């Protein structure tokens, strides 16, 4: 069976379980089910499951060169399959309320979850809250016996963890950090000091990288049994490292990349996001440069939006683009290298993960 | 030590663990730090504690008939304080969210947390995340190498699930479900004819009984490796036969009890909540008293909310108040009576819960 095709039929599977559980547990009626299962489908699909995928990936690298009983074949690859979509579920949750946080208009063509005539936001917030809820029910159900149960949840439960931890980072990246106080509200910073790489790193690293990169990579291992074929300190660095870059794109398809093919229009310069593009400027800019910049960002008036995009066209940030790319290109095939000595499988996988990534 | 002393003691135990563990592992600055400190103490604080203190109750019922070195006392202590806290927390992340989802505006006399000034909607949907995180953590840090751990992790997962399905019947109380529908904006009911007492028994039963009444109980057992000194059977039915009376108990105070004295502005007729005196009302009125309610119920307009509120006056609700009372308190007797046969501590810790929640 190709890899694609298995996990869309799990993904069917998965959803027939959740919403059978629910008529016989959980006393729901036909019509709140058929609101659920709608919900599932646009939260859930539609995307290219890259995250979900990887977890299918790195399981039939092990495959390839274990050897084992075509039962046991079946039951991995229908394992990553739930793995997988465990991690697109999580991603589904985060989209969900991240769309509903920042006021959100559209996402990959159609509006927003919380948009849709029949939900709104007072029942959006909930319907995010069940979809992280119906990854842990996963995990239960389909691995119940598994003796990787255990850490699955726990690595699952610490990437959320950071995932959450990294939302907060991005939310209050355009705030002075001395300033931050629940009682008063809270002025975008004018200094811009927080603007910095190291900065702009840690905020990537939490919010994207862990669940993006490390949880499918961690997954596809961990339903293998094979997490001992790895050092993971250098699992964690390339993930780390490959999840940077995969945001660094995002943040210059926000700015660059039209609307029609973005799939929304992008607002980062008008929210003041701590965005890739802005540290770069700033960290090549005259003063000149950086007075007109502080000036017109974090504005919704368009003339000061096109302002900030033509003083980011003028400064070439493509170049450092390049120069950012070329380091990233030489760093993760080192990495690759050094994850050879224990898994070329595994090295293999994480060589796919980046192709997908700098290729996209 | 007084088991509230122990209680409020290991909350500042376990905000500095979190606290510091953001710190080493998670990057954290101190600003942040401390708004994540002002946002836990906020949001967690304040209440009675009895979801948490119920956990030490039935904990401390075993204590005293169980053999047990003085450190594996205090080890299970701790335990059910650490548990007490899950929970707390859990309901925490519940309110947060609640308050969000209904633009609600007040909370124990304070405002909602999204309404504090340096708070915002955009920061506190992912403050209510990180608050059920949050339980996660306490549990794999604190139950590591516990026994119960699965259990208690499962049974966790289950009930905050349920907690969300309720949180779905109950904002979807006063649609007709055959008209459900993301692609169509939700009109109020005109009939009513979804108000009975088995729909108001299921809204109930998911959105509040499971968190607030079963959780508690089963989780003392858990950390007293006690489950088998008891019927399951049994404690759920006596969960669920509390817990729906601390929910119309709710439902009335919201309607009658005094703004100063409930802590807030009830508007459950205004948001044409499906409550027990709307379904109590709906089950002994006449043809005019019905249509009456019809053309004021779920209405901003004060005047229409006067109506109502003289509607259920009229109609002697609390003689019907009196009799569900009475019919409850048999049936807790007896449930209590059932639990004894297996053990006496267990059934007066249930007692007690009974006597706190009949006497508040
Ligand atoms: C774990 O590896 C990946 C690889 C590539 C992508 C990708 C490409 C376009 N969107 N997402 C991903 O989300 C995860
Ligand atoms: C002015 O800033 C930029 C920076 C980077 C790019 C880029 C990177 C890969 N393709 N295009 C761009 O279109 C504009
Ligand atoms: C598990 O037992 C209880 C008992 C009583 C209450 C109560 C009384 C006033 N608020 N809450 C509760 O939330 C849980
Ligand atoms: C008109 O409806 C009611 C129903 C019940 C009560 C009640 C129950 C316990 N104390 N008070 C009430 O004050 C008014
Ligand atoms: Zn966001
Ligand atoms: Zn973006
Ligand atoms: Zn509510
Ligand atoms: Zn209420």
């Amino acid at each position: 069976m190709a890899s694609m095709e298995r996990f869309l039929s799990v993904y069917d599977e998965v959803q027939a379980f959740l919403l059978d559980q629910l008529q016989s547990k959980y006393e729901i009626d036909p019509n709140r089910a058929r609101y659920l299962r709608i919900m599932m489908d646009t939260t859930c699909l539609g995307g290219k499951y890259f995250r979900g995928m990887t977890v299918v990936n790195v399981a039939e690298g092990f495959l390839a060169v274990t050897q084992h009983d075509e039962a046991t074949k079946e039951r991995i690859l229908h394992d990553a399959c739930v793995g997988g979509w465990m991690i697109e579920f999580l991603q589904a949750h985060y989209l969900v309320e991240d769309d509903i946080m920042d006021g959100s208009v559209m996402r990959r063509g159609k509006p927003c979850w919380y948009r849709f005539p029949g939900v709104t936001t007072q029942c959006a917030i909930n319907d995010g809250i069940i979809l992280k809820s119906w990854t842990q029910i996963m995990a239960w159900h389909y691995f119940a016996d598994r003796p990787f149960l255990k850490d699955l949840l726990c690595l699952f439960q610490k990437v959320d963890y950071a995932t959450a931890v990294g939302q907060m980072y991005d939310v209050t990246s355009m705030c002075d950090s001395n300033k931050l106080d629940p009682e008063v509200a809270q002025p975008m910073t004018t200094d811009f000091a927080e603007f910095t790489p190291a900065i702009y790193k840690r905020i990537v690293k939490y919010k994207t990288t862990f669940y993006t990169y490390l949880l499918p990579l961690v997954m596809g291992l961990l339903v293998s049994e094979a997490a001992a074929s790895v050092e993971m300190n250098l699992v964690e660095r390339v993930a780390h490292l490959i999840g940077e870059y995969f945001q660094v794109q995002d943040d210059v398809m926000d700015c660059f990349t039209p609307p029609e093919q973005l799939g929304k229009v992008g607002t980062d310069i008008e929210d003041a996001k701590c965005s890739w593009l802005a540290v770069t400027f700033l960290g090549k800019a005259n003063a000149a440069q950086v007075a007109e910049f502080k000036a017109n960002y974090g504005e919704k008036d368009p003339a000061k939006v096109a302002v900030v995009k033509r003083l980011y066209s003028k400064a070439n940030l493509q170049a450092d683009f390049a120069a950012y790319e070329a380091e990233v290109v030489r760093e993760v095939e080192s990495l690759i290298e050094q994850l050879k000595v224990k898994s070329p499988t595994f090295a293999e996988s994480v060589a796919v993960v980046w192709e997908k990534t700098h290729k996209r």
